[PDB]
């Protein structure tokens, strides 16, 4: 049908659906719920819709290729040295500030008002009220100024925080009361008290979070990693919640996963895990990524979310 499309995808349900009603035309659509099936297809397909680890091991196979969008915005392992780069990799991006911001705000605002702490006197039928303080005027740091950024700036603002950015890009963005750039990072980290990184892993970004230096920031700041596990060194942000250098940390993303069930990180009662799932792909947000770019895309035009290999 022209063009063949495969979608391999944990969602190729809800793909299939979707791009069905968009009425596509000249696109034959094709889906493989296994990698057994996707074997025989790949080879065929001019467009691939799928998460990176699932293309991955199909790629030599996809010899007629031409644009593969991924429904996820990490895509570091297709940039693996041993893969081909003779197509157009696009990844998921600007659709995550509101999950994002929901994510930090749960999380913080359980911290703040001891939600589980209530959950276990409830256990024990135990009325009593404990000190509590309120988000008016506490200090917001966000490492990362684009959308995910910006977004949880105007949810931190309007709970009557102080929103500070860090950045170098440098520039002033919506929702920051100031931006800021790397070098005033510690200035900036000792008025914290909420802390979030949402930094993407460049060599200067690889272990912001250092060991100990940087953990001499604040009794009971709470820091968020949403980015990636290579903004911190885990040995030392144990170390740094253990010896009350840091108050609480939450994190999304680790330098391994799965997390092994081995990890020291699991057991340590002022962290808080979730496995990568933070601000989720939905399919109806990435089907309207993958229509509009399917418009440029067969107008020859440039795509958006294009990653360059280089």
């Amino acid at each position: 049908s022209q063009r063949t499309l495969l979608l391999l995808s944990q969602d190729n349900a809800h793909y299939e659906r979707l791009l069905k009603a968009a009425h596509l035309p000249h696109l034959r659509i094709l889906r493989a719920d296994n990698q057994s099936d996707a074997e025989k297809l790949i080879g065929e397909a001019h467009i691939l819709m799928a998460e990176p680890a699932r293309a991955k091991p199909l790629l030599a196979k996809a010899n007629k290729l031409s644009w593969f969008q991924s429904t996820y915005a990490g895509v570091d392992v297709l940039l693996d040295a041993r893969c081909r780069r003779d197509y157009q990799l696009t990844n998921v991006r600007g659709i995550f500030g509101p999950l994002m911001s929901e994510y930090v705000f749960g999380h913080l605002l359980s911290l703040m008002r001891q939600l589980p702490l209530y959950r276990e006197q409830q256990k024990q039928r135990l009325w009593q009220s404990h000190p509590y303080q309120g988000l008016k005027g506490r200090t917001l740091l966000i490492l990362g100024t684009g959308s995910i950024g910006q977004h949880i700036a105007h949810t931190g603002k309007h709970f009557g925080m102080k929103v500070l950015g860090v950045s170098r890009s440098g520039r002033e963005r919506a929702g920051f009361d100031q931006v800021y750039q790397l070098p005033a990072l510690n200035k900036m980290l000792a008025q914290a008290d909420v802390i979030v990184s949402v930094l993407p892993a460049t060599r200067e970004t690889h272990h912001l979070f250092t060991a100990s230096r940087f953990e001499h920031c604040k009794p009971g700041a709470i820091l968020f990693n949403v980015g990636r596990g290579n903004a911190i060194n885990e040995g030392d942000l144990l170390t740094a919640l253990r010896t009350g250098k840091l108050g609480m940390a939450v994190l999304d993303v680790f330098e391994q996963e799965p997390l092994p069930a081995d990890s020291p990180l699991w057991g340590q009662p002022n962290l808080i895990i979730t496995p990568h799932n933070s601000a989720y792909s939905f399919p109806d947000d990435v089907a309207q990524i993958f229509v509009r770019n399917y418009i440029r895309f067969i107008d020859g035009q440039p795509l958006d979310g294009k990653i360059d290999f280089d």
